[PDB]
């Protein structure tokens, strides 16, 4: 039969993915993007109408990348001249355009090299930062007000995060919060003023005569951390002569003590803002609720309204604590937070009450809160059919806990198992995003009675060029190690064969709370790997996967490199067992996270793998960052957890690689996971005398996601797995 | 039969050369040292005594690496802490030892961190140079006087070299100068001031946890170079209370009209000293013939006393103006330069007279002058048998040029066509040291009839060893490029049989007069290769390759990376025709410029190559230092050089290498040829989609020599070169 899914299909992306992304700009609309123009849609009956047209700005005289529409309907921030930082963060030019007088603002524009810019919740207001200072416009062509003064590149961050506070906690550059109807702007301030610097080469272009040196402000575990501070500000009330007064929000003095993070902000109501907080030991926690003081100005966070989160048995939260969702009134909310079981499940507070009553339990658990109306809570959990790889959305209702509704489960149980959502404003409606186990899925859908409105994207397209290519098939399933249950996924050759022996590749990631083992649809290396080269691709999720309760996530806590590689070991050992598996030929390979299962693996001498590749990988934790390495490792003293860490690193496992063939990978530029990792592992394998393959990226990353690196690097790990099987 | 010689016993030495290290301390007697303890020899009869014993120092408390004996016979300067810093430059801490009172010197001593120390001609002064300053002690025991006090860290040296002045021009740490007879000392400063600085990472141990970013100041091509300073200081007129006063030599005029060199600084007499001066564009070069001005303290260099020394087909010397020779009065000196044939030959000066006249001539050259008595000159040249790869010590006859007498030539002309000598103080006795093309062999003369007074080492030891395993043999002949004759040698497998077809790899180097074609007996990877593995190894000496005239040398004048790169593709193409050659499976291999040359024939695009390494190559000339860049490219500039400079980079040719295997390896702390030259090649071979192999060493710098790392990168290019013949 007809031809296979090749390298170059996935390379040069043959078999395209249609998506539908669409943005609520009301509770009855949403703008639905196109290669061309903008158009508006009537969620009720789908009619639409042009929002803007393509041509609008043929002359902008500038390539944009992105536009942002006020949630007054009345402006476009047009977003130009783009240049990517880390993971989140990047600066660009801006422009607005006045789609009432359908004139392209010319004065006090936004300046250039702008860190951030986002609109009030309502109005048209802006805010933006730019060297590090924060900046308000009331209006879009009128001056602004400067907000902060002590902006000091690579020392103290106004507004925006520092590296690790955008990778490690928020997920994010923007450091700044829009109080509910826009009146106030809370933000937060970083300083890294003693926050040791890594520094690493960049080339730049062959003109470059010499190197440069990147330097930033980076704490690797246990190195003085960044300090934070919290302030709000009255928008309305700033003159145009007097500098701004942001009204600072400090301790809780249980925090204050000693090291600590801001870990989240939420606004409950126009004069109340609920923060949390971390110490640097991520066991405890502790919540803020602060109101505005009419008659003083000031914020006040009464003790009595700050709630207390802590872990016995690891960190808190699944990566940070959860986010909680305030009622109308703000007297009371919604969180997610660790059962007495070990499950996260919504919890409901009373802000001035210490004890919380969880409304959902079970073995399973809520992923997140994704609506609140006075009359549901609509959240996202992987309880059907009890299986943890799998998403669906589901109601709630507030005066009956007892009447959970499955919103997505039975819509089409063959095609679709894992779900997201998308609420209108007032949740009068949402889109339902199916991605898996059949083709991506999005659907509308009313509330009221949550009818299915009409399907959005079918990938009718993709289906029927697929039909004509031998696409591999995946296994979703579970072991069982001493009791207890453990997923697993596998990418099947097309004709799988039981009776046939195939080598097996284990694509290993294994991080804290990671899933490898799901619904979802994918198209990728390993989906070529199966089709046109006939191996196996199986992921497993072990001791510290998530989704399935602490006693299996926190299983882990303060022993990185313990359990999670040896039950990656173990999954491959009773993979071979199944019978159609070659146990002469298993490989593994990761990337990150994963690169540092994958070598802790091959280091481990169980013999079992013959072959495998880590690509970028932390190699001993006292490299990598504070935040997320601390959460899980604690300090790294002799009186804390030393020992482990310096039990856990890669090169004290040089020895055992003589009994395997190992590929290391690793971009030069890699702000994230320093390219230092993999130069001491290199270095212990040729201190002892072992041979193995590496591949240095130039100037690449962590993610080495450049067009001609990534299919650089699929190409040459393909050779070698390859060459391993055959 | 037997053996064959294997990589372990390249990398670990099983098969090693004898050799006989002598130190002459006077004209009739020589220290030998052993592993345990020095002996002093008689020349004439041979016999021996003990100079000191090994145990003497059993409790000195330090691992001493190196000993150093005035030429007083009365004090030994012990070094240890021995720290490497670039090919010559290290620190180390000394202690002097009273060979009189046979008492360990405690009083005033040498600081640590030393960075140059050498005793005086004569007597037993020192002058060592301690955080870039001179300082010189006229008794061991007694305080040091400071001579300089502008030292400062990377930016001044008063007495050793920089980073380019130390690898470029006078491949030595040491910048200062000692009289005849001690009473002087003469010393160059370098100013850095204004010299980019090269950074790059270097990981150190494990326990590191930030990598520190090293920096040093390396002008690249076209960049600031430092500038220099030469001073003049009787270290007979030096109190305890007043700072020293060293007379400044400056000048010539014609240097100073630009950016120029101190290229060589050779004292005539007691009073008198040479110099000379090199302009940035190494095209023209001036000597300074200079005199101490008795009643008035200063030193004078008369105009008429200065010689000019330049070229109109290329850069002036070899690499850099020869030193000349001056006779017992001062008053006349020989020094090599080149022909009007273009052919490097002895030419006899009166100083002040313009004209000089050759005393020797031919087609081949004077590779050195070794020794010149009242009577004769003593030189190394090739002339013999017409081979340029060939070395015999020659002597002339001062009052007629007519007699010139081999004194090597046919001591055994089967087992040695390579000599190297070493004369004793007034050149009444000499050793000849042979190095191939038999095993190396060592004897002692008398210059008075030139009689072979005994044999000295003859690897007999070695011998015995080596004719119970099958050893490869080695051709040197030449072949014919239009008009011209190229030699080349040939590592032939055990058992060479012309009528078998084998794998061929071209080990080259290449540069500007290189010469890899010789009768030198080596024992090396080519051997295993050839031994075990029954690959031919050949190397060829094309365009731009040295001792052969410079009609041949400069040929590649300002045009590097053409015709010795064309020649070495062509040396190929001739070889794969000579009947025993598998034109399916011809490589070649290269380290430094060889790297260059090995990547520039890989991108030719001539098809003759199947795959080729490349260890620290240059990449780019813009990318490598001023002194010898320039030398042979001039200035990368528009009104220059710049548009060749553009067109003979390697990645230009990216495209080329999708037809070769291609296999980059380069130290991470090359501090010569910066990582940053393969960073680039590895990316330009990325954005055009082409897959290599690469490899990293983490640390090591340009010669990748530490022990473990050593052995890694030969093991790996093992593999590489058999999978790629295999
Ligand atoms: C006889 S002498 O007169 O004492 C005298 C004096 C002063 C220098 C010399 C000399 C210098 C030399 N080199 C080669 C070298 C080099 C070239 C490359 F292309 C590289 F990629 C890397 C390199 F290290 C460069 N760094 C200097 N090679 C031989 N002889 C010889």
């Amino acid at each position: 039969s007809r031809k296979t899914y090749t390298l170059t299909d996935y390379l040069k992306n043959t078999y395209r993915l249609k998506l539908y992304s669409l943005r609520w700009i009301s509770d009855h609309e949403y703008l639905y993007k196109q290669e061309n123009n903008i158009l508006v849609f009537n969620a009720e009956y789908g009619n639409s109408s042009v929002f803007l047209e393509n041509s609008t700005f043929d002359e902008f005289g500038h390539s944009i990348n992105d536009y942002s529409i006020s949630p007054d309907g009345q402006f476009i921030l047009l977003e130009y001249n783009y240049v990517k930082q880390w993971r989140h963060s990047y600066t660009a030019s801006y422009d607005i355009y006045d789609l009432n007088k359908r004139q392209l603002i010319t004065e006090e524009r936004i300046p250039n090299n702008t860190q951030w810019v986002t609109w009030s919740p309502v109005g048209h207001k802006l805010a933006y930062v730019w060297n590090n200072d924060i900046y308000v416009k009331i209006e879009p062509n009128l001056p602004s007000y400067r907000i902060t003064w002590t902006g000091k590149e690579d020392i103290i961050y106004n507004g925006i995060t520092d590296w690790v506070y955008e990778e490690e906690v928020f997920s994010a550059y923007s450091a700044l919060w829009w109080s509910p109807n826009g009146t106030f702007l809370a933000y937060a301030q970083f300083n890294d003023t003693e926050v040791p610097l890594i520094e690493y080469s960049f080339y730049s272009d062959e003109s470059l005569q010499y190197p440069k040196t990147v330097r930033v402000p980076y704490p690797k575990a246990g190195a003085v951390n960044p300090t934070v501070k919290f302030f709000v500000v009255n928008t309305d009330s700033l003159s145009s002569v007097t500098n701004a007064t942001s009204i600072q929000i400090t301790a809780p003095a249980s925090m204050l003590i000693g090291d600590h993070y801001l870990c989240d902000v939420t606004w409950a109501t126009q004069e109340r803002i609920s923060l949390q907080w971390l110490r640097r030991i991520q066991n405890y926690s502790v919540m803020d609720i602060c109101d505005y003081d009419e008659s003083s100005g000031r914020w006040n966070c009464l003790v009595a309204r700050q709630h207390i989160e802590m872990s016995t048995t690891g960190w808190v939260g699944r990566f940070r604590p959860s986010e909680p969702h305030f009622t109308l009134d703000g007297n009371s909310f919604y969180k997610i937070i660790s059962n007495e079981e070990g499950y996260r499940h919504i919890c409901y507070f009373q802000i001035d009450k210490k004890d919380c009553t969880f409304i959902t339990k079970g073995t399973w658990e809520v992923i997140g809160i994704e609506a609140l109306t006075s009359d549901y809570l609509y959240y996202i959990s992987n309880e059907y059919k009890g299986m943890p790889g799998g998403r669906n959305l589901y109601k709630i209702q507030l005066s009956d806990y007892t009447k959970v509704t499955c919103l997505s489960c039975e819509l089409n149980p063959e095609r679709c198992q894992y779900y997201s959502v998308s609420f209108s404003k007032e949740a009068k409606y949402y889109q339902l995003r199916c991605s898996g186990p059949g083709l991506p899925l999005y659907t509308l859908h009313s509330s009221v009675n949550d009818k299915g409105l009409r399907v959005l994207e079918d990938n009718s397209a993709l289906d029927k060029m697929l039909q004509n290519v031998q696409m591999p098939s995946k296994k979703l399933d579970f072991i069982i190690l001493n009791e207890t249950k453990f997923w697993y996924q596998m990418i099947l050759p097309p004709h799988f064969d039981k009776s046939k022996k195939y080598p097996l590749l284990l694509d290993v990631y294994a991080g804290p709370c990671s899933q490898k083992a799901d619904t979802v649809f994918r198209l990728n290396w390993a989906t070529y790997l199966a089709s046109t080269e006939n191996i196996i691709v199986a992921s497993f999720d072990g001791r510290g996967s998530g989704y399935q309760g602490d006693k299996i996530m926190h299983a882990i806590n303060r022993r990185l490199g313990t359990f999670e590689v040896e039950d990656q070991i173990e999954a491959a050992r009773q993979f071979s067992k199944m019978g159609f598996v070659d146990n002469k030929r298993i490989a593994i390979w990761g990337w990150s996270y994963g690169g540092y299962v994958t070598s802790m693996v091959l280091g481990s001498g169980s013999g079992v793998f013959k072959c495998g590749i880590a690509v970028a990988p932390v190699s001993r934790w006292e490299y990598y960052d504070s935040v997320y390495t601390e959460r899980y490792m604690g300090l790294p003293t002799p009186e804390d957890n030393l020992d482990h860490y310096r039990n856990s690193t890669v090169m004290s496992r040089a020895e055992n690689f003589k009994q395997v063939e190992y590929l290391l990978i690793h971009g030069t530029a890699d702000d994230n996971v320093h390219f230092q990792q993999s130069a001491q592992i290199s270095k212990a394998l040729v201190d002892v005398g072992v041979d193995f393959q590496a591949m240095w990226y130039t100037d690449e990353d962590h993610g080495i996601a450049s067009s001609t690196a990534h299919q650089h690097i699929y190409t040459h790990m393909s050779h070698f797995i390859k060459q391993c099987f055959s």
